[PDB]
């Protein structure tokens, strides 16, 4: 059924051609928002990080990160979670959001939301409150934009990342060092009621960079000889999960699975298969099959290390229970045995 996979990819490309216009609407609203926000003393250095689509099958649902540099940050890991932190300061335009020594995600979300509500009120845009994403904008008839606030730190990545991003045999030890000199991000995100002043690490910019500059060869996919199917494999994996989540929206079994699980699984497969010749475009069928198989193996063993924080198990039974993983395992295996009927 490799041809059927290409059929899917054809459809997905069409949907992207016919959304350029929507992305224009989004850029205009977002540019407006950023100008107003930059006049607030708290948000003076607000900017775009890189739009993106968390759901490949939802072309009108956009996703945008507003970054804000926080100099001289000091992090305090929450409860050995490796991914969630309290934000302190070494020595402040954010001082108004302090709860004691801690930058309050609650308060900084409050103001972020207030200001956005103001500007939307002045513009045919409508808003709705969602911590990350913080708000959802309705633009025109059927365009949504989730906006995440993200603190930026130009300091060294936290200790939990020391053994992560194991790209050395694939993208190289040089690239790994360059990427770890880039900043990292913190999004407001409560941890399990719930600890309500934690911030979670975010490496979405690094994920973006790897996906778009993904070969061992620097010229991978820039000529006929070197076309690979890495990006097509990830698209197919995302579309598979999205179709299944839609199909079983009435069950609780697939609610905790997201595109981040699929994308994490994929990067692990890139690590296991570092040579570009292992991703020949002519081998799309077996390449996707081997991505599907890897994700399934993560499901059955309940092991999916965060690609950047290897001690963080995305498939822990504290996060997703065994029954849910077994259901998804059964459904994917059915799809794969039947040439993926869910695609149509
Ligand atoms: C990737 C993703 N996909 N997805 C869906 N996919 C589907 C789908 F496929 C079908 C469907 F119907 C519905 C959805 S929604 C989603 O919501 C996300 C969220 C996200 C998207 C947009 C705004 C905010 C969030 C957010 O919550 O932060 C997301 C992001 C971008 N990063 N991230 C993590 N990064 C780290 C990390 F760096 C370290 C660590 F230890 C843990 C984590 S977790 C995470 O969880
Ligand atoms: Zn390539």
């Amino acid at each position: 059924g490799a041809s059927k996979l290409r059929a899917v990819l054809e459809k997905l490309k069409l949907s992207r051609d016919d959304i350029s216009t929507a992305a224009g609407m989004v850029k205009g609203v977002v540019d407006h928002l950023l100008l107003r926000l930059k006049c607030d003393s708290a948000f003076r250095g607000v900017g775009l990080l890189n739009y993106e689509h968390v759901k490949i099958s939802a072309p009108n649902e956009f996703d945008v990160m507003f970054k804000l540099e926080v100099p001289r940050i000091q992090l305090e890991e929450y409860s050995n979670t490796r991914a969630y932190y309290f934000v302190k300061f070494k020595r402040n335009p954010l001082s108004q959001f302090l709860e004691g020594e801690i930058l309050s995600a609650s308060k900084m979300l409050s103001k972020f939301r207030k200001i956005i509500k103001e500007e939307i009120n002045d513009i045919d845009v409508i808003m709705k409150r969602k911590g990350s994403p913080a708000v959802t904008l309705l633009i025109s008839e059927k365009i949504s934009v989730d906006i995440t606030l993200a603190l930026e730190s130009k300091s060294s990545w936290p200790a939990s990342t020391q053994e992560g991003l194991r790209i050395q045999n694939w993208l190289s030890a040089k690239v790994r060092k360059q990427l770890r000199l880039k900043p990292f991000y913190l999004v407001p995100k409560h941890a399990k009621g719930f600890q309500e002043e934690t911030w979670r690490l975010s490496f979405s910019h690094i994920e973006k960079e790897i996906l778009n500059n993904h070969g061992k060869s620097k010229t991978c996919c820039e000529n006929k000889e070197e076309k690979c199917c890495r990006k097509d494999c990830l698209k197919l994996m995302k579309y598979l999960l999205e179709q299944l989540k839609e199909r079983f929206k009435d069950k609780k079994h697939l609610d905790k699975f997201s595109s981040y699980h699929v994308k994490t699984a994929f990067f692990h497969v890139c690590t296991q298969n570092p040579q570009d010749s292992q991703w020949d475009r002519k081998d799309l069928g077996l390449c996707f099959d081997n991505c599907v198989t890897y994700f399934l193996q993560c499901l059955r063993t309940e092991k999916l290390e965060n690609y950047f924080i290897p001690e963080f198990n995305l498939f822990s039974s504290n996060l997703i229970d065994k029954r849910s993983k077994e259901f998804l395992t059964k459904q994917i295996e059915y799809e794969r045995n039947n040439e993926f009927p869910v695609f149509d």
